[PDB]
């Protein structure tokens, strides 16, 4: 009889423990624990929270860091950069809460310091903080500029209009860096303006339906507009998935630092009044047939660290899209 | 049975999930889950100690603020070499993340045919990066028990690392030695515990009257409670102990009966607060598990597991002069001397 | 006849000498020669001067050095300290001469100008410098912390009604650096507070007259009360007569270095018409039966040389009180 | 009776003078002095010195300054090196004479020991010091690397063969970097290569008649073939030919330091019955149209500095192949 | 007479060079080009101000331009530019290939003029760029005089008749040359101090025996026997060794400071157009002891490497000689 | 008897003190104490500020090579308190017989601490120069003929380098002697007290060879009174030029009134005088000018005085 096992271990924790529990008090337990050794992240939504549901916070190898702060935040403006190894909020140990509670701990109240102390890598100790879509057009070059600090909503008709400003450019800089992500839906919208052929994206899982997938179309006016991407360890998602869009099409030379694989989808399923979870449902695949999840995207050119002469990596996309226009010169 | 309310999970989860897993799996995954939210020093698997019963490094690993942590380096293991120190969080052991798992695993893994090296990342306090020590295994073991004379004064100061091989009567042997020094100053730094037994038998020399350890849980059967005797012979005996982060349990025991009724004083660092009991039994036909079901206490009633000893005097670091915390624990030592030649 | 050899020496000198010279001036010149020459502390005194009748000087191992400045005066801070040796003052020499020389030479108006060099052991260089009772409690704990201005008249009732006012009867901490000591009755006034049976002090010679010897009355009301000495090498005279009996009667553990001896008693006879001699009579013997002079107090304790924290010694002799109130609570 | 002020000049100076001066020493430093002030690499040559006629010389800012060694010769030992202007050569000012004479002075047997003294900038002070072709493959890519380091014939054949064993290669770095070049023959020849039409150099002068110009033909193999050039000082002349083929005609990438734009020929020829001077009548010319001389050309891209990361020249010019090689790889 | 050789040279030149040019480019070419480099100071004026209309000296140190002194009124002292610097550019024009005329032509213009000189220190490894925009003191605690010069022509003789007639007091007076380029030997009037004993002084030799002038002096300088200490340095230059020369030779003093090189040269003015004219050096200065100041110029016998006293090393052996010379004095009287 | 005075300190010793002492004891701390405030009075001592300081080590002896240098004062000597003695006493510790194994405690400036110590006429010709460099080692008997003959030698030199340095000095008839050398007429030196008779004087003859012979004598604090006869001399005389640093000025002379075998006493009863009213003691001959520190730019002293002298011969040579 396999039916057994949690039977005899609710029942000798419920009796023989150095205190006492009920039925409830061991379930609430083991299901929230079973969320968590399930799977990367997991949460167990209360019935009171239900009725609705600072730094963009993401899990790497099980310790929680921040993976890509904003300059709208006050954290920025305090000091917090990329790559920053969270360890304790308020006197109270992070190596294991959800990020629910740290949007609850970040977000309300304003006037309220709050003791983030934070363990950079650079250096030994633990610092502690009492914390509280753009398109240009570079001076002195003619070449655009593009910036992205998240794939939001109404961003495709911007971007044509930006690169309409522009039309003799032959050559652009993507500024995918520092970027949390944003839907994939959005993504790879944005990234049908450079193809024309081909998938943009698959998502798919282990059951063959809802396997959603979005195909190119000939709305794309750059295709052949050079480009080059910056991309650096601290992008993910939907970074990934422009620069998989890009690079796997062979329409772009992806020049920065490694990035950081992740992204899956994930949803809201009430299961029953008191009772809410949270599981990856599926993963993003690239077009070449490849999982944004398991190592990242690997830049062809990897360099680490008025204003183009301020950063290496930027000269060496001004480098690639010269080139570019170099071949398109030749060729035309 | 009222499975129900987790039935519906693990059916959800066997049913939109990105793979195909077992029934089993989750179940251990669900298991494991229940541990990891009750405590922090539990470990439910099916192969245990049925037949488990050597050697080892002397290494100990104990669990602080959600990190295994290397407390006692030990000079008869080779460890002198690798150069291990206190403080030293436990991330990665053979070039492979260790981030969460529990002290058993450890143990398991430690323990194994000698002579085999072994690498250990660390991160250690004032290091930026954690170092990674190249460790050999050895068979040699050597207890450190030693009584010795302090200089220019009658006063002892003797050395007891461990609860093991019931020292009790050697320790008694080197006390009544020399019984002219109305002070003797006892260390319990670099003693995370032991058997508990001995050290009631070598609490019990310092205490005649009262309780010296009771261990309970929240069912009164088998309350056990340990009473000293009249049979303290150094019942009159001044002392200075010496505590810091290098105790735990049993060394925390004594710590409690000497404090706690004025018998000692204690200087030192706080110490680990490892104050709970640790045993196996059969959970299921097939399946064993390690959860405790009963903490102990100090005479006065609290307990060691909560917060840990606290000294009563605290300052951080010719021995004399090498160590401040070794000079205090003398001038300690000297005064009460001092008192007790104005007694008499 | 060996007075005969002074004659001899007296003719061959008062004679052929490259300076006119009589029998006052080689008389006077013989007198002084002979006082401050049997001991560093005798001088000659004028009866001129009897009629009529910042910092301190003690000579240590003959060369003048400085034992203990004042607050009252800017000495204090000019820079000061124990071990100074004094090399020139007022810009002469101070090769050889009788204290009362140098207080003359500085002490007296407030507004009189004073220049004195010191040949200290850390700066290689003579540095230069121109210079123009109470109880409190200690907290965070039961014992108080007693400082002495000085041993001057009236200081015996301020301290005992400062004890009287708070009953701690678990420890006080005793200072008594930085004073330079005084009269003896004062010191045993002070002292017969702590000390309850046998002889606090007995003053000894070679005469058997006026051996002078104060005895300890049954009216102490502080025998069990717990102190600590803190006392160091600018401790001298009655800063350790009284202070030694402690030790002698194991009423206490002193904390700190080894101290220095002030010990020894003198006054101001005639010799001549005109004349006075002062010279080292008798000596103050502790009960243990051994004299100040000049070793001061063997050590005790091995030291290196929001209040209490800031000064080492101080918490070695707390951590001592400590170990006291700690047998005592254990006995009560 | 315009003849006369030359007359009157030289025999004013024939006449009161310091010293008596013949008439062959006066014309002789009106001559060098016409030389000078003509043309930059004058020489004068008696009828003795017709009969009869390793390191680099050039004038720079008028200073003489040694370019880059040979690695055949033993100057790697000696440790020759760039950005080195030769104050002294023997412990003799050498402030002011033709190049000529500089070279002939190098010019020699073989391994013979010869004190030179050199102004680095580096250094403080001038330190003295003694003078006693392959085809790679780039790593983890199917480019391949090419040098050339001797001017001989057949080495057109050779690269030739060697391009034609490995054609993978969607792209090949180049440099010219330590090389001046020789005759313009063999550099057509090399240059013919990347170019299939067109003009590729010129030697001209304001005479009309005998006006070379080389045009290359239509048997370039690699016309499509990408390149990235890497140019610096340490090319002038005879490889500035390539550079201004392949940069002005779009068919490589110049990256690099500015070169050298020593874009002249010198020749000899008499100019009297018994002397003669050695003059540059003829300059070269680049496509474009301009020339080479006194500005050299012109890099695209300016940067200064497993053996890719060593150098940032290197690294750069790695990056535009690759670049390259992606359009290429998008076209098809 | 015969231009032949040179002819050849033109008339080939004129067609076969590779750039167009004129008989009147090449003949001013091949002038310049003779006068330049017949002599390191030679040089032909062909359109320069003084036709028409009518701040430092650079001295050629083995050919190549150096600067020799320049002036506190003038920001050339301010700017810090000390001597024994090789002048690289003025103006973003190189000075390698031009005379001193045209480099002291452009340093001369409107006042609030930045102008801007690069110069190669020997002390720094990279050059430095500027933007360039007699009396006697009585020094403390000490009775002797110390006589400043700001030109040579104020030193030959004044100061017996009317200077130094009505301050008997000068027992001692510190002379001072350093940093002095040279002057004229005949023309001053304030404060002419002299000390020259009797006999020739300087003399100029070379090729015409005609205009051969000879300095001489006699028996009306009863300052003989004033005691004095010389300081030189390399900042002197051409006449500042003609006394040095002099004191030097008549054994009137002991020369004190460091081995200098001067530029002792005569040039003159040949008309060769309307107003202009050619110069070239064509005789030079010659000291009495049958030697002249180039080339390695005069050693002083007591050599030492750099309250004002107090300041220097030279001047206090320099006043440590004086003392002597007071001392013998003393013991001879 | 009439030292009453000193009588009635002897009995209040002797009765109020504390120890009880024997009268001789007394009788000879009274002899030190009188001998210890009318006057302050191998290796060299000497009062300064206050205690005896060591000022040049002979060449010859291994305190030469011991290290042993200017500016250190005696702070113990065999590892014993030595604050305050007489100077024979010393002098009688460190003579004896030679190679005798001590250690000395000295005082450094320039150390932290102070050290220990286990103590166990020649002519130069400067060249490119006629000027000559000489050194007098000692002050003993037997010196003149020898540096009268070095001199006459070589007389070609318009200037010599006299060197005091390293030459303590000696008697007062050498050091006359040696002087007599540069001055031909008039006083040399003259000891006298406050005894009209026995004030003996020293007046040079015409004997000297060398009146016009331009000279720079180098002084310092290396050169003591028994010495500084020249350099008081030439400097008052105007026969050479002085340079350097203030010299040792321990002028008077001391006599010995033996009161055993072995122990005497000393009282200076004679002083010296310089040649125009001075006196050595305690000042000493002030340099003219003063300075402080192939054989010549290795120091400043030498480079100074060869400036002054070679001043000095251009002023003779512009005589002739």
């Amino acid at each position: 009889h396999m039916f057994s096992r949690f039977s005899n271990v609710v029942s000798e924790i419920e009796k023989k423990y150095v205190d006492k529990i009920s039925i409830s008090e061991i379930m609430t337990k083991a299901i929230e624990g079973l969320l968590s050794n399930l799977d990367a992240h997991s949460a167990y939504l209360n019935e009171k929270k239900f009725k609705e549901f600072g730094i963009t916070v993401g899990m790497r190898d099980g310790v929680l860091t921040v993976i890509a702060p904003l300059e709208g935040t006050p954290a920025y403006k305090a000091g917090v950069k990329s790559g920053d190894n969270i360890l304790k909020i308020n006197n109270e140990s992070t190596l294991s809460m959800s990020i629910d509670d740290a949007i609850n701990l970040m977000r309300g109240k304003p006037k309220t310091p709050i003791q983030i102390t934070i363990v950079r890598k650079n250096e030994p100790k633990p610092l502690v903080f009492n914390i509280i879509v753009y398109v240009k057009k570079i001076k002195e070059t003619p070449y655009l500029y593009v910036r992205v600090s998240g794939f939001d909503k109404n961003v495709t008709k911007s971007v044509l209009e930006g690169l309409k400003a522009n039309p003799k450019a032959k050559g652009i800089v993507l500024d995918l860096r520092g970027n949390p992500g944003g839907l994939l839906n959005q993504a790879v919208g944005l990234s049908n303006l450079f193809i024309k052929e081909g998938v943009l994206v698959s998502q798919k899982g282990k059951n063959k339906e809802e396997s959603l997938e979005y195909k190119a179309n000939g709305r794309a006016p750059y295709t052949n507009l050079p480009i080059a991407v910056l991309v650096n360890g601290g992008s993910a998602s939907a970074s990934e998935i422009v620069a998989g869009a890009l690079q796997d099409h062979k329409r772009a030379v992806i020049i920065g630092e490694k990035t950081f694989g992740k992204g899956s989808v994930q949803m809201l399923l009430p299961v029953n009044k008191d009772e809410a979870i949270k599981i990856t449902t599926a993963r993003y695949y690239l077009p070449s047939g490849r999982t944004i999840q398991a190592k990242g995207i690997t830049p062809d050119i990897v360099i680490y660290p008025k204003m183009i002469n301020d950063d290496i990596q930027l000269k060496t996309a001004i480098d690639s899209l010269k080139t570019w226009s170099i071949v398109d010169e030749k060729m035309d």
